[PDB]
Protein backbone atom coordinates (compact mmCIF):
# COMPACT_ATOMS: atom_id res chain seq x y z
CA UNK A 1 0.00 0.00 0.00
CA UNK A 2 2.12 2.34 1.44
CA UNK A 3 4.53 0.00 0.91
CA UNK A 4 3.50 -0.50 -2.78
CA UNK A 5 4.08 3.79 -3.63
CA UNK A 6 7.83 3.45 -1.94
CA UNK A 7 8.69 -0.02 -4.09
CA UNK A 8 7.29 2.15 -7.08
CA UNK A 9 9.79 5.14 -6.28
CA UNK A 10 12.86 2.92 -5.36
CA UNK A 11 11.85 1.05 -9.02
CA UNK A 12 11.90 3.99 -10.97
CA UNK A 13 15.09 5.25 -9.09
CA UNK A 14 16.90 1.58 -9.66
CA UNK A 15 15.23 -0.35 -12.47
CA UNK A 16 17.67 0.56 -15.08
CA UNK A 17 20.83 1.41 -12.62
CA UNK A 18 24.49 -0.52 -12.38
CA UNK A 19 23.63 -0.90 -8.90
CA UNK A 20 22.09 -3.56 -7.16
CA UNK A 21 19.36 -3.22 -5.27
CA UNK A 22 16.82 -5.01 -3.42
CA UNK A 23 14.22 -4.87 -1.21
CA UNK A 24 12.81 -7.36 1.57
CA UNK A 25 9.87 -8.07 4.07
CA UNK A 26 9.54 -8.96 6.98
CA UNK A 27 9.78 -12.65 5.93
CA UNK A 28 12.85 -12.58 4.40
CA UNK A 29 11.46 -12.77 0.85
CA UNK A 30 12.08 -10.11 -2.09
CA UNK A 31 9.63 -7.70 -2.91
CA UNK A 32 11.63 -5.94 -5.23
CA UNK A 33 15.09 -6.39 -6.88
CA UNK A 34 16.36 -4.62 -10.09
CA UNK A 35 18.32 -6.19 -13.00
CA UNK A 36 21.65 -5.72 -11.49
CA UNK A 37 20.50 -7.81 -8.27
CA UNK A 38 19.30 -10.40 -9.96
CA UNK A 39 22.57 -10.75 -12.23
CA UNK A 40 24.63 -10.68 -9.41
CA UNK A 41 23.08 -13.25 -7.31
CA UNK A 42 22.45 -15.54 -10.18
CA UNK A 43 26.13 -17.05 -10.48
CA UNK A 44 26.09 -20.88 -10.22
CA UNK A 45 27.41 -22.00 -7.06
CA UNK A 46 31.21 -22.75 -8.06
CA UNK A 47 31.79 -24.64 -4.56
CA UNK A 48 35.34 -26.43 -5.43
CA UNK A 49 36.69 -22.41 -5.77
CA UNK A 50 36.75 -21.38 -2.30
CA UNK A 51 34.68 -20.48 0.57
CA UNK A 52 32.75 -17.43 -0.84
CA UNK A 53 31.67 -19.08 -4.15
CA UNK A 54 28.60 -20.19 -2.91
CA UNK A 55 25.53 -18.51 -1.84
CA UNK A 56 25.11 -20.02 1.97
CA UNK A 57 27.43 -18.76 4.25
CA UNK A 58 27.01 -15.15 2.83
CA UNK A 59 22.97 -15.70 2.90
CA UNK A 60 23.26 -16.44 6.65
CA UNK A 61 25.74 -13.32 7.35
CA UNK A 62 23.30 -10.96 5.28
CA UNK A 63 19.72 -12.33 7.01
CA UNK A 64 21.44 -12.00 10.31
CA UNK A 65 22.29 -8.27 9.55
CA UNK A 66 19.04 -7.68 8.15
CA UNK A 67 17.51 -8.88 11.35
CA UNK A 68 19.30 -6.88 13.09
CA UNK A 69 18.56 -4.06 10.90
CA UNK A 70 15.34 -4.82 11.34
CA UNK A 71 15.68 -4.78 15.19
CA UNK A 72 17.28 -1.11 14.96
CA UNK A 73 13.98 0.40 14.54
CA UNK A 74 12.21 2.73 11.51
CA UNK A 75 15.48 4.24 9.92
CA UNK A 76 17.76 2.71 10.85
CA UNK A 77 21.28 1.78 8.99
CA UNK A 78 24.41 0.68 8.31
CA UNK A 79 26.99 -0.30 5.87
CA UNK A 80 29.37 -3.77 6.15
CA UNK A 81 30.82 -6.19 3.68
CA UNK A 82 30.93 -9.14 2.46
CA UNK A 83 33.08 -12.05 0.08
CA UNK A 84 31.18 -13.45 -2.84
CA UNK A 85 32.95 -15.26 -5.66
CA UNK A 86 36.18 -13.95 -5.15
CA UNK A 87 36.06 -10.60 -4.58
CA UNK A 88 35.01 -8.09 -1.46
CA UNK A 89 31.60 -6.21 -1.38
CA UNK A 90 29.83 -3.55 0.37
CA UNK A 91 26.20 -3.33 1.39
CA UNK A 92 23.99 -0.83 3.01
CA UNK A 93 20.98 -1.43 5.12
CA UNK A 94 18.09 0.43 5.61
CA UNK A 95 15.19 -0.13 7.82
CA UNK A 96 11.87 1.74 6.74
CA UNK A 97 8.80 0.89 9.11
CA UNK A 98 5.21 1.95 8.17
CA UNK A 99 2.51 2.75 10.36
CA UNK A 100 1.28 -0.63 10.77
CA UNK A 101 4.56 -1.89 11.66
CA UNK A 102 5.34 -3.30 8.97
CA UNK A 103 9.18 -3.67 8.36
CA UNK A 104 10.87 -3.53 4.59
CA UNK A 105 14.90 -3.41 4.42
CA UNK A 106 16.77 -1.96 1.36
CA UNK A 107 19.50 -3.35 0.65
CA UNK A 108 21.88 -1.45 -1.60
CA UNK A 109 25.51 -3.33 -2.57
CA UNK A 110 28.82 -2.19 -4.77
CA UNK A 111 32.06 -3.56 -5.15
CA UNK A 112 33.99 -2.55 -2.44
CA UNK A 113 36.51 0.24 -3.45
CA UNK B 1 14.95 17.87 -16.23
CA UNK B 2 15.66 13.85 -16.09
CA UNK B 3 17.91 15.13 -12.95
CA UNK B 4 14.38 16.87 -11.55
CA UNK B 5 12.47 13.50 -11.74
CA UNK B 6 15.45 12.09 -10.26
CA UNK B 7 15.31 14.69 -6.81
CA UNK B 8 11.05 13.93 -7.17
CA UNK B 9 11.64 10.61 -6.29
CA UNK B 10 14.63 10.71 -3.96
CA UNK B 11 12.33 13.77 -1.89
CA UNK B 12 9.83 11.30 -2.15
CA UNK B 13 11.29 8.42 -0.54
CA UNK B 14 13.61 10.57 1.74
CA UNK B 15 11.61 13.87 2.53
CA UNK B 16 10.11 12.43 6.12
CA UNK B 17 13.24 9.82 6.84
CA UNK B 18 15.24 10.17 9.76
CA UNK B 19 18.28 9.00 7.37
CA UNK B 20 20.09 12.00 6.26
CA UNK B 21 20.43 12.31 2.82
CA UNK B 22 21.60 14.74 0.28
CA UNK B 23 22.16 14.90 -3.59
CA UNK B 24 25.02 17.63 -4.71
CA UNK B 25 25.58 18.86 -8.72
CA UNK B 26 29.30 18.87 -10.45
CA UNK B 27 29.81 22.00 -8.24
CA UNK B 28 29.91 20.65 -4.93
CA UNK B 29 26.24 22.47 -5.15
CA UNK B 30 23.55 20.49 -2.68
CA UNK B 31 20.53 20.13 -5.02
CA UNK B 32 18.69 17.97 -2.66
CA UNK B 33 18.42 17.64 0.71
CA UNK B 34 16.00 16.46 3.61
CA UNK B 35 15.46 18.02 6.85
CA UNK B 36 17.56 15.24 8.82
CA UNK B 37 20.60 15.90 6.51
CA UNK B 38 19.61 19.77 7.70
CA UNK B 39 20.15 19.33 11.22
CA UNK B 40 22.99 17.20 11.28
CA UNK B 41 25.11 19.69 9.82
CA UNK B 42 23.60 22.39 11.49
CA UNK B 43 25.13 21.85 14.59
CA UNK B 44 27.38 24.80 15.53
CA UNK B 45 31.27 24.53 15.53
CA UNK B 46 32.08 24.02 19.05
CA UNK B 47 35.87 24.20 17.89
CA UNK B 48 37.57 23.91 21.65
CA UNK B 49 35.33 20.38 22.09
CA UNK B 50 37.74 18.79 19.67
CA UNK B 51 39.12 18.14 16.11
CA UNK B 52 35.53 16.74 14.59
CA UNK B 53 33.59 19.50 16.39
CA UNK B 54 33.91 21.76 13.19
CA UNK B 55 32.71 21.21 9.99
CA UNK B 56 35.93 21.92 7.83
CA UNK B 57 38.14 18.88 8.12
CA UNK B 58 34.89 16.37 7.59
CA UNK B 59 33.90 19.06 4.40
CA UNK B 60 37.66 18.34 2.87
CA UNK B 61 36.94 14.33 3.28
CA UNK B 62 33.55 14.29 2.40
CA UNK B 63 34.43 16.44 -0.77
CA UNK B 64 37.44 14.70 -1.63
CA UNK B 65 35.38 11.11 -1.67
CA UNK B 66 32.63 13.09 -3.88
CA UNK B 67 34.89 13.85 -6.25
CA UNK B 68 36.84 10.08 -6.01
CA UNK B 69 32.70 9.09 -6.67
CA UNK B 70 32.14 11.43 -9.79
CA UNK B 71 35.50 10.02 -10.92
CA UNK B 72 34.65 6.80 -10.64
CA UNK B 73 31.91 6.70 -13.87
CA UNK B 74 27.53 5.84 -13.72
CA UNK B 75 26.45 3.60 -10.58
CA UNK B 76 30.00 3.81 -8.91
CA UNK B 77 29.48 3.60 -4.99
CA UNK B 78 31.24 3.16 -2.12
CA UNK B 79 30.96 3.67 2.03
CA UNK B 80 33.33 5.11 4.02
CA UNK B 81 33.54 6.30 7.51
CA UNK B 82 34.26 9.84 9.47
CA UNK B 83 33.76 11.46 12.65
CA UNK B 84 31.67 14.53 13.53
CA UNK B 85 30.95 15.73 16.95
CA UNK B 86 32.44 13.04 18.14
CA UNK B 87 30.37 10.79 17.06
CA UNK B 88 31.32 7.75 14.03
CA UNK B 89 29.51 8.16 11.05
CA UNK B 90 29.14 6.05 7.84
CA UNK B 91 28.30 7.12 4.79
CA UNK B 92 27.36 5.72 1.20
CA UNK B 93 27.54 7.76 -1.84
CA UNK B 94 26.63 7.10 -4.93
CA UNK B 95 27.70 8.50 -8.93
CA UNK B 96 24.34 9.01 -10.87
CA UNK B 97 25.05 10.33 -14.33
CA UNK B 98 22.92 11.37 -17.24
CA UNK B 99 22.60 11.02 -20.79
CA UNK B 100 24.46 14.52 -21.25
CA UNK B 101 27.31 13.20 -18.99
CA UNK B 102 25.85 15.41 -15.98
CA UNK B 103 26.61 14.03 -12.68
CA UNK B 104 25.02 13.73 -9.27
CA UNK B 105 26.21 12.62 -5.92
CA UNK B 106 24.12 10.93 -3.74
CA UNK B 107 25.15 10.84 -0.30
CA UNK B 108 23.49 8.95 2.80
CA UNK B 109 24.50 8.75 6.38
CA UNK B 110 24.03 6.73 9.37
CA UNK B 111 25.44 6.67 12.81
CA UNK B 112 28.31 4.09 13.51
CA UNK B 113 26.93 0.74 14.42
CL1 LIG C 1 31.93 -5.14 7.77
CL1 LIG D 1 36.30 4.46 5.91
NA1 LIG E 1 13.98 -1.41 17.34
NA1 LIG F 1 34.96 7.41 -14.52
Amino acid sequence: QSVNKYILSIQDIYKNSPVPVCVRNQSRKIIYANGAFIELFSKEDQPLSGDSYNRYGVEVFLSSLELECQSLGHGAAFCRRFNFHGEIYQIRMENISFDNNEIIVLWQINLFP
